[PDB]
DNA sequence: ATTATGACGCT
DNA sequence: AGCGTCAT
């Protein structure tokens, strides 16, 4: 009843750029703009894979991680971009100055959590609080929320996808309560005015095209992301969440598309987020544990608490290549060229972060993949990262990888490597 | 031969 | 510390 927690305590937005590679491509190429393209990486092997697809490429089926031969099946008019090849690898830097672009304009609106590449959560509950005091009671205009849409609207008692959108939002703007400063409805619309501004500013000083969720948590805002994407953002309110859960397959809850949301699957024998309701805390926990148990209960009826980090920087810098199949190294020498190409591209990217953030790695962890091996590492060791020089990097990582070799040759390597991975984490402020 | 990352939980 | 899970 009344003492009935809700979590409706905050107001957070998670901001997702829409075909982001794509994006940045297209801002540098016009004459990819506004047409089925694709951003792949390498070329020989099937056309190279796909890892992000404009939206009416999207259109004809292709996807991630589809070969780009196999896409052009599909829609023969494809435009492709791929990405830059340095030191005989894949090299994401422009993607990554551009997402810098983007973190630094969100980060003028609120404090924001880097999530990916391309993503963000916002805490908006003290920005809503300011706008609300500078509204002064004064009524919301649908003209200030001109790309979102309320899930759940319009209900009850009109052929176009925009005079839906607009219908919605009207239903959603007469029924609120803009007397109270506490409503957490109102609260979420004004988050929602704030987040239409944030998109406007990103879109005017980069080009770029975004989408966004609007919730009380982060679970909710990266779901509600997602309902109405490309260039539109959508607001899940607490009362929203009866009937979106009800037909929500588990595995769309950020967490529980793997092994987890099977195993709430199989065992309890339910296909829906909210057919977890019916069950007790103590239940979910005997199951799954005292802490995924505790935070089904909670996240089935909306609330999660979950905080929104201060963290506008990556935590970890690294390096990584896959040698599939036939290209897999057998020989020291072809080990060591590749720990010390990773190790170049290491030490280039940590030089720049350290001069842009005040910051300096203090660990180095290698990860190898043998042979035959299916999991990402086969191994895994760290080492101290005592300067910037990728000489060093190299020969440490191979010093404390060493003995993996089977083979009793000494020019040999065997099982031979299908992927290196160098880390740099633990960083200390400089 | 699905690649290149990044975050975080467990023991 | 080293390994596993999840995202994509
Ligand atoms: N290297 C690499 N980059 C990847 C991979 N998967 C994604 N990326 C890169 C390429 C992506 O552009 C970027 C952001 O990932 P999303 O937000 O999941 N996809 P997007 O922004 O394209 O489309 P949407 O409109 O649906 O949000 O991460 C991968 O497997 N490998
Ligand atoms: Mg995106
Ligand atoms: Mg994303």
């Amino acid at each position: 009843g009344p003492h009935m927690a809700t979590g409706q305590d905050r107001v957070v937005a998670l901001v997702d750029m829409d075909c982001f590679f794509v994006q940045v491509e297209q801002r540098q190429n016009p004459h990819l703009r506004n047409k089925p393209c694709a951003v792949v990486q390498y070329k020989s092997w099937k056309g190279g894979g796909i890892i992000a697809v404009s939206y009416e490429a999207r259109a004809f089926g292709v996807t991630r991680s589809m070969w780009a031969d196999d896409a052009k099946k599909l829609c023969p008019d494809l435009l492709l971009a791929q990405v830059r090849e340095s030191r005989g690898k894949a090299n994401l830097t422009k993607y990554r100055e551009a997402s810098v672009e983007v973190m630094e304009i969100m980060s003028r609106f609120a404090v924001i959590e880097r999530a990916s590449i391309d993503e963000a959560y916002v805490d908006l509950t003290s920005a809503v609080q300011e706008r609300l005091q500078k509204l002064q009671g004064q009524p919301i205009s649908a003209d200030l929320l001109p790309s979102t849409y309320i899930e759940g609207l319009p209900q009850g008692p009109t052929v176009q996808k925009e005079g839906m959108r607009k219908q919605g939002l009207f239903q959603w703007l007469d029924s609120l309560q803009i007397d109270n400063l506490t409503s957490p409805d109102l609260q979420l619309t004004v988050g929602a005015v704030i987040v239409e501004e944030m998109r406007a500013a990103i879109e005017r000083e980069t080009g770029f095209q975004c989408s966004a969720g609007i919730s009380h948590n982060k679970v909710l805002a990266k779901l509600a992301c997602g309902l109405n994407k490309p260039n539109r953002q959508t607001l899940v309110s607490h009362g929203s969440v009866p009937q979106l859960f009800s037909q929500m397959p588990i595995r769309k809850i950020r967490s529980l598309g793997g092994k987890l949301g099977a195993s709430v699957i199989e065992i309890l024998g339910i296909e829906y987020m909210g057919e977890l309701t019916q069950f007790t805390e103590s239940q979910l926990q005997s199951h799954f544990g005292e802490k995924n148990g505790s935070w089904l209960y909670a996240m089935c009826r909306g609330i999660e608490h979950d905080p929104v980090k201060p963290r506008q920087l990556p935590k970890t810098i690294g390096c990584s290549k896959n040698f599939p199949g036939k290209t897999a190294l057998a020989t020291r020498e072809q080990v060591q060229w590749w720990l010390l190409q990773l190790a170049q591209e290491l030490e280039e990217r940590l030089t720049k972060d350290r001069n842009d953030n005040d910051r300096v790695a203090t660990q180095l962890v290698v990860s190898i993949r043998v042979q035959g091996d299916k999991r990402l590492s086969s191994l895994r060791r760290c080492c101290a990262l005592t300067r910037y020089d990728a000489h060093k990097m190299s020969h440490d990582a191979f010093t404390v990888i060493k003995n993996c070799n089977t083979s009793g040759i000494q020019t040999e390597w065997s099982p031979p490597l299908t992927m290196l991975f160098l880390c740099a984490t633990k960083f200390s402020a400089s």
